[PDB]
């Protein structure tokens, strides 16, 4: 494979959709290939103080994002991850905000907004020195185990993890700290993947620039139960920020997903073609932060 670059280079689309009438944002997307198309799920917000969730219809190509049927689903799962779980042939999609810190809910068919599963908890603990307790959940496995990652908006990334076997379950209530920095530096939005062809993860985590703008960095490991090194981790030089987006539409690139290789839960990606879906704004947005008009947008890595 190709080695990940010290210095990323991207090229951006604009907008890629705009939201169904009756929303302010989409955010936080998820995406799986699915039949060889792209299928996304995505946090929303309505006019007042709503939060909620949809899909898209399945799309061939990223300018068939913009026509796809946005489809609401009648149960909110903010900050969704899909993915296909082999070992029992089921899909999965974890989100927050539900009955316990996180949820997830299984299905037969990830496209249909309406057909999952009744709400089943995947963590249930509290951390210390949180205003959002846990959030944005990831989720992946390798040969032996599953793992769940999240952030706590307090410059904490956090880990547990089960035996293979025991997944879809619960991962009980306690979790490790696997990096520190501050609030700014490690906010939210983890997303953990494996690099095709390599013997290495990476980890991307979403900070806030010195006046305010969203970026990524990254981190790798050796092994999900292992430690992480700063791969390119600050603004001026990130994984991906206003730096080195190629984007003018927007300034943050914020909670989103790479695309990947598979749907399964091994949630691995090509580190020759890595392409982030993200959310955006327009730098002339502003307000309260529920309200902001976010919309996706895809970063393509330069070769
Ligand atoms: O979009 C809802 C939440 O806003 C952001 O703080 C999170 O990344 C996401 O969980
Ligand atoms: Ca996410």
């Amino acid at each position: 494979s190709c080695e990940l670059p010290s210095t990323y280079r991207w090229t951006s689309t604009g907008a890629l959709a705009q939201p169904r009438s009756g929303w302010v944002s989409l955010k936080d997307f998820t995406v799986v290939p699915y039949n060889g198309q792209h299928l996304v799920y995505a946090t929303t917000h309505d006019t007042g103080t709503r939060w909620g969730s949809m899909n898209f219809e399945p799309f061939g190509d990223w300018s068939q994002m913009a026509t796809a049927r946005q489809n609401a689903m009648n149960s909110p799962t903010v900050a969704p991850t899909l993915f296909y779980f082999a070992p029992k042939d089921i899909w999965v999609l974890a989100y927050q905000w539900g009955g316990s810190a996180f949820s997830y809910r299984t299905s037969h068919d990830p496209t249909d907004p309406n057909g999952w599963s009744s709400e089943q908890v995947l963590f249930s603990g509290s951390i210390a020195d949180s205003a959002t307790g846990p959030i944005d959940q990831t989720l992946i496995g390798d040969d032996t185990h599953m793992y769940l990652f999240f952030a706590g908006d307090n410059g904490k990334i956090y880990r547990a993890s089960m035996p293979i076997g025991d997944f879809p379950g619960s991962f009980g209530s306690t979790a490790t700290v696997v990096m520190s920095d501050t609030r700014n530096n490690l906010f939210e939005a983890p997303q953990v993947y494996k690099l095709q062809g390599q013997n290495r993860y990476l980890m991307i985590v979403e900070a806030i620039g010195a006046q305010g703008q969203r970026y990524f960095r990254s981190f790798t490991a050796t092994s999900l139960d292992g430690e992480w090194t700063p791969q390119a981790t600050s603004e001026s030089n990130p994984f991906a920020g206003k730096a080195n987006s190629g984007a003018t539409w927007t300034d943050d690139i914020s909670h989103g997903e790479l695309i990947r290789t598979t749907a399964d839960q091994t949630m691995t990606v090509d580190p020759c073609n890595l392409q982030l879906l993200y959310q955006g704004r327009d730098p002339g947005s502003g307000g309260t932060y529920d309200l902001l008009p976010y919309r996706p947008g895809l970063l393509t890595l330069q070769r």
